[PDB]
């Protein structure tokens, strides 16, 4: 028999470790204890990140006993630059194939794509669940900030890879990442306008959003703006959508004040998958 | 057989007051936010504090799959803060519930001790709908002032779960003061009940449980305090910090839902 899959996922990014965020109180490495804290607290089944160097990474999985993490730097494919990484809790899925793209006229070679500035990847898995035998495609990328063209060609190119990966086969898909610019823009249309893809904000039977997804590192803010999304198949019915405002606290250089653990909030997704009936028409 | 799985958790909802509507914190502005963190969260079966009658029926509206047990502490009816314990009606059927208060008369609406205020206890006698499984919840808030009142109330508790339990037994409540203190002490100090912060097999604690409407304070001070039987498995310890936004006086500032955090217990009970 074949039976129903759940997962929970999820999208968080994570902050690139550097001096200025250090000398503010937001350093990488008082906030990644409590990142790992929230993975292991909320359930995070598998989770795209983005902007981690290697270091990051390895600092990660230390933290997380059970998960392990796949996708390679975006400056040269190796170890060098800000990473696509998706992790995962090896108890609960193999890697059927695993692989990486950057979003550009020539995928296969770190290179900037049309109008962008940085190089910019998108690194996915083909897994398959251990429990229910479950297959799907797991995408995670982060968007230019500059590249308006990009963005809209890059929406089309993951498209066009979630065909290409299913090997001949109809692989559900679960696309995460820091997409830079917000719901009203182009390249966020790109993905939903014909059905292809769906936002879990969207389509969540239940929506827990106190807040958007960027903060700035800024306790107080807010805004109606999602930059981080989840997409998946329609194929999945998307049960729960929600935006973890957790903070932890500092001493003031006792007087604390709030922090967030990254300049993002993590989006946290519940997914239900039906093996027998799981199509879509009208 | 099949074990029992239950999420419990305790949260003080903080009365309804003119006062803190004036700073920003009002109720109607609040119970939206904790309704959302209740179902969101995924409490089975909670213990709440300080709700006068109307914002009960706030949050019962708020809450369609709940109900709750636990009657006023004024006058033992719909008068006065509750100890009012909510519980999804898909999950659990009430075998029986009642009330006392935290005093030498615990039958009748009154002070107990040292005690500056009536404090009231609110239990029910559950079944889970799954396994059948029957346990007794307890919730409660202390007195402030009364040190004596707070030792003599913990005794007293665990006097009538020995009664009514004569099944395994969960207490939720805000004890007003922190694990330093005795009345903590006599909770624990005998095995009777185990404190779900201690016990738990994961503990995500990113700050105490009182805030003071504070989203920038931070205490090792904890409480509010799920106690258990040994017999439970704590499978995990969280306290939950999310906090909404409000307009500031555009820009904006964090609030909490409450000026306690809630705490939230995954427990097991295997065999
Ligand atoms: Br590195
Ligand atoms: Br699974
Ligand atoms: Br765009
Ligand atoms: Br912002
Ligand atoms: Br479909
Ligand atoms: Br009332
Ligand atoms: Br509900
Ligand atoms: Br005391």
């Amino acid at each position: 028999s074949y039976q129903p899959t759940s997962l929970t996922v999820a999208s968080y990014n994570l902050r690139n470790a550097n001096g200025s965020d250090s000398a503010r109180g937001d350093g990488w490495g008082q906030r990644y204890p409590v990142i790992a804290q929230m993975v292991q607290y909320h359930d995070f089944d598998i989770f795209g990140t983005q902007e981690c160097f290697l270091h990051q990474l390895k600092d990660m999985k230390e933290a997380l006993p059970g998960y392990d993490y796949i996708g390679v730097g975006r400056d040269d494919g190796k170890d060098k630059g800000e990473h696509s990484a998706i992790f995962y809790r090896t108890d609960k899925f193999d890697i059927v194939e695993k692989g990486d793209f950057w979003l550009s006229e020539t995928p296969d070679v770190p290179s900037k794509g049309w109008d962008a500035v940085l190089p910019r990847i998108c690194s996915w898995g083909h897994f398959k669940c251990k429990d229910t035998g479950f297959e799907f495609l797991f995408f995670n990328l982060h968007m230019d900030h500059i590249g308006k063209k990009a963005r809209v060609e890059s929406a089309f190119l993951v498209q066009e890879k979630m065909k290409e990966l299913g090997r001949g086969k109809n692989l559900p898909a679960i696309l995460t990442g820091d997409f830079n610019v917000d719901q009203t823009h182009q390249s966020y249309d790109a993905f939903v306008s014909k059905g292809v893809l769906c936002d879990s904000y969207e389509k969540c039977d239940y929506r827990y959003a106190l807040n958007g997804t960027f903060n700035n590192f800024d306790p107080n803010s807010f805004t109606e703006s999602r930059i981080d999304h989840i997409f998946v198949s329609p194929s999945f019915h998307v049960k729960r959508y929600g935006v973890l405002t957790d903070t932890y606290r500092s001493v003031r250089e006792k007087a604390y004040e709030a922090r967030t653990p990254s300049d993002h909030f993590p989006v946290k997704v519940e997914l239900v998958f039906d093996l027998e009936h799981h199509h879509h028409h009208h």
